[PDB]
């Protein structure tokens, strides 16, 4: 069984859970496995490590996502969204990548599960945004000083 296939999928609870109480996303996660029967705790950790790749810089991934939303605002509507973009972008250079398109897409398939179908469309789409202005935001490496 694709137990992983769990543990990224529960990446996103995670994160929705910061948009409630938005503390150590560790301990919160402690409170879900309670209630979901997880079982697989390899899958439970594996899942932890996850979101870990979403938080290794929250705050920067908005800004990453902002860069994109052209002006408007991430919250958009829906709430999962919000919070799953967050782990989408994750993926991108976070965890260094490995089929973007396609990364998303399931992470996405599994909001159309939980978050309404229509809300999928746009949080693929707005992930894609994310990878555009990664390019933009590579880097310049401007020059120590010169004044040569």
């Amino acid at each position: 069984m694709r137990y992983r296939k769990g543990a990224r999928d529960t990446a996103f609870l995670v994160l929705y859970r910061w948009d409630l109480r938005g503390e150590n996303p560790g301990e919160l996660f402690k409170e879900v496995v309670e209630e979901k029967n997880i079982k697989n705790k390899d899958a439970y950790e594996y899942a932890k490590k996850l979101v870990d790749t979403a938080v290794r810089h929250i705050e920067e991934i908005d800004s990453i996502i902002e860069k994109h939303l052209k002006g408007w605002s991430i919250d958009r509507l829906g709430y999962v969204e919000r919070n799953a973009l967050r782990l989408g972008v994750a993926e991108l250079i976070f965890l260094k990548s490995k089929e973007p398109g396609r990364v998303f897409i399931d992470i996405v398939d599994l909001v159309k599960k939980y978050a309404d179908e229509k809300a999928g469309k746009f949080v693929n789409g707005v992930l894609s945004a994310i990878y555009k202005a990664y390019i933009t935001s590579s880097k310049e490496e401007k020059p120590s000083l010169k004044s040569e």
